[PDB]
Parts: structure tokens; sequence; C-alpha cells
């Protein structure tokens, strides 16, 4: 089930032919209005870009522009799926060569910070063996006013990630942590994109980057 301005069923046969013709498959979890996923599709035509988000109405503006003709900015290799990651359909299982969570909010953000099974399993479910997971979080959300979904949780830092046992929880659910770091002055354009913000603005923010590799699950501490 996905979008073409309207909300329709996707032909399973069209799904296999698209994946097979793709040089690479990239799944973005939590795309907002999916301008980020759209820019990537344009920048890489040979990639099959898959944006997944429960708020499907939020990504209709992108769905319209991507539905246009190549001469007017159409992106045929863009697939915007209406779904939550904890209940991702079986058609998206193990199809991604790369999974990215960029500037998450709500259930996805809280699930990542806490290391909840439902979210982490869903993220792992869509990835192929060896696929990289890229989580990027702006650290300004731990400055008042702090969003409701995280205002009862201490700030997530490179040190906190291992102390709270997030490293071992990720590894147990199939994500082997490769790198955790803060990258200050990260240009917000390179991770975040909505049709409300113009490019080349120059807005920066300290970003918590978390990189992992899809491995076999059930791998806990002793
Ligand atoms: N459990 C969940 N699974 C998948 N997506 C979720 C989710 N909980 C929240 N989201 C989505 O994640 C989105 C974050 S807004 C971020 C948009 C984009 N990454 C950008 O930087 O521009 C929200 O629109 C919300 O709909």
């Amino acid at each position: 089930v996905l979008a073409g301005k309207k909300l329709t069923d996707l032909d399973p046969d069209e799904w296999a032919k698209a994946q097979a013709s793709a040089e690479r498959i990239l799944v973005d979890v939590g795309t907002g209005d999916a301008r980020t996923a759209y820019r990537q599709a344009i920048a890489h035509p040979e990639w099959l870009v898959v944006g997944v988000d429960p708020a499907w109405q939020r990504m209709t503006e992108t769905a319209v522009r991507a539905a246009r003709k190549p001469a007017k900015g159409g992106a045929p290799n863009l697939v915007l799926v209406s779904s939550a990651i904890e209940t991702v359909p079986a058609a998206l299982h193990g199809v991604a060569d790369e999974v990215m969570v960029l500037m998450p909010w709500g259930k996805l953000l809280r699930g990542v910070v806490l290391g909840e099974a439902d979210v982490l399993s869903g993220l792992r479910a869509v990835a192929k063996p060896g696929a990289p997971l890229e989580i990027s979080i702006g650290t300004s959300i731990w400055r008042e006013p702090i969003p409701l979904e995280i205002r009862d949780l201490p700030e997530l830092t490179p040190e906190t990630v291992v102390s709270t046992g997030l490293t071992d929880r990720l590894a147990a659910l199939g994500w082997q942590v490769a790198d955790v770091r803060l990258v200050p002055h990260t240009d917000l354009d390179t991770i975040s994109s909505s049709w409300a913000r113009r490019l080349g603005s120059g807005a920066t923010e300290t970003v918590l980057h978390l990189r992992a590799v899809a491995v076999d699950p059930r791998d806990p501490v002793g």
C-alpha cells in the first residue's frame, strides 16, 4: 500500500521488477513530507528510493511532484510507502541495501533512544545482511521546549548510548554498532528537507550520528 497523490495498492509484480532493475535500494524511515527522499531519487536515478511514514497525507506534495514527467521533475524510482515501521508489510522485508533514520520524531525517535524491540525489529526487518543503518538526531530537541515524546528521557550522548545499554540492545536485535559520535555544525540541508525550507539557507545543528550493520539477532549480554 502506497501513494500516487491518491492511496492505492502496489502491484507485487511491479514491486519485484523495480527491485530487480535497481542498482541499489535505499529505505528511509520517517520521511515527513519526503523532500529528502525525493532529492535522493533525483540525484540517483538508478537507486530505488523508498520512503516509509505513517502520516501519508504529509507526503502528498512530494508524491505529486514525483508523479510528473522527467522533463518537469518526475522521479519514477521513488516509492512512498504508507506504513509504520513496527508493522511493516512482508513485501518490504529484507529489501534494503541501506536503511536511514534522519531526524526522527514521535514513536520512531523514542523507540530509537530507548531501544524498543518493536521499532528496532522493524528497522532490521527491511534490511539485507550487511546493510548499514544511519541514524541522525539533532541535539537541540533536548533543549527547552523539549518534545513530549522525549521530555522524560535524559539526553542521548555518545557516552550515554553505551551506558544505557543501547549498544547491546541494538546488537541483540540485529544491529552491530560501528560508530557513535557528535558532528557539530552539520548543515541541516544534508539530512533534513521539507518543502517549507529553502536550500542553501545555511542552518546548522549539532547532530548525533549512529551507524550500524545488519547482523543476526538474539545476541545479548551475559
Ligand atoms: N513509529 C514510526 N514509524 C515510522 N515513522 C514514524 C514513526 N513515528 C513517527 N514517524 C514519522 O517520522 C517523521 C519525522 S519528521 C522527519 C522528516 C525527515 N526525516 C526530515 O528530516 O525532513 C514524522 O513525520 C512521523 O510521521
